[PDB]
């Protein structure tokens, strides 16, 4: 296995358990809470993407 | 301090967490990388939020 391979395979993991524990510590909180969250992460989830449009 | 913004606190706390984890990941790989995955994950944000917006 290269260091690019083992790379790939860890950020995959890495990024599939962030989104496991995210979803599971949202279905924690009412519905109205969830919306709320929900919004505000999307709207961070787009400046955190045009960040990155501009470093590259 | 009420259960709430215990609740409020700690939510605010992960997502800080979380946040920072994943940049400094990021910053580890080359910039075609990070550009690749970015456009990922950007793609997967607007998926969950259309399926936050369903259920709400």
């Amino acid at each position: 296995m290269t260091k690019q391979e083992k790379t790939a395979l860890n950020m995959a993991r890495f990024i599939r358990s962030q989104t496991l524990t995210l979803l599971e510590k949202l279905n924690e909180l009412d519905p109205d809470e969830q919306a709320d969250i929900c919004e505000s992460l999307h709207d961070h989830a787009d400046e955190l993407y045009r960040s990155c449009l501009a470093r590259f």
